[PDB]
């Protein structure tokens, strides 16, 4: 079960997220800019098997339902994306992972002087993006170890310092709602 709550906005739009009981969170947003809201663990493990059930993933526009976290050394922002709204995130293609029944494309990207867990940095992004939207309302499972290891296989080794690890709802320039229980 979870121990960490993540509630980040860029101050744009209106973004109301609720830290409900256990691993459950809801978030409603209207004309947001960028927010990353989710539940999970203060410290990410490369082996953690995350489960979640999204009661609603109803973005009106861009929005990701991801396993989301950060390493340091190197500073890496990672996503495992199971659901998206109007735009599927892509980056430099590396190959595919296939975990928990679905096949994900593997992407890398560089963010130049973006906001990061260590301030304004130019950091690196590892991406696992499902090729079709996973089902919502079902008890879903992301076996991280699969992604971490396949990322290893394409040259994408993660950092040594593990920060938070959450089943995040992220929106970018959009509105919508999400109800997600993490455990």
């Amino acid at each position: 079960t979870t121990n960490y709550w993540q509630d980040w906005t860029d101050g744009v739009g209106t973004v109301n997220a609720s830290n409900l009981a256990g691993g459950q969170y809801s978030v409603s947003w209207t004309n947001c800019g960028n927010f990353v809201v989710g539940k999970g663990w203060s410290t990410g493990s490369p082996s953690r098997v995350v489960n979640y059930n999204a009661g609603a993933f109803s973005p009106n526009g861009n929005g990701y339902l991801s396993l989301y976290g950060w390493t340091r050394s190197p500073l890496i922002e990672y996503y495992v994306v199971d659901d998206w709204g109007s735009y599927r995130p892509t980056g430099t293609y590396m190959g595919t992972v296939t975990s928990d029944g679905g096949t994900y494309d593997i992407y890398t990207a560089t963010r130049v002087n973006a906001p990061s867990i260590d301030g304004t940095q130019t950091f690196t992004q590892f991406w696992s993006v499902r090729q079709s939207k996973r089902s919502i309302g079902t008890n879903n499972t992301i076996t991280f170890a699969n992604h971490v290891n396949a990322w290893k296989s394409h040259g994408m080794n993660l950092g040594s310092s593990w920060a938070y690890q959450i089943i995040a709802t992220e929106g970018y320039q959009s509105s919508g709602y999400a109800n997600v229980t993490v455990w």
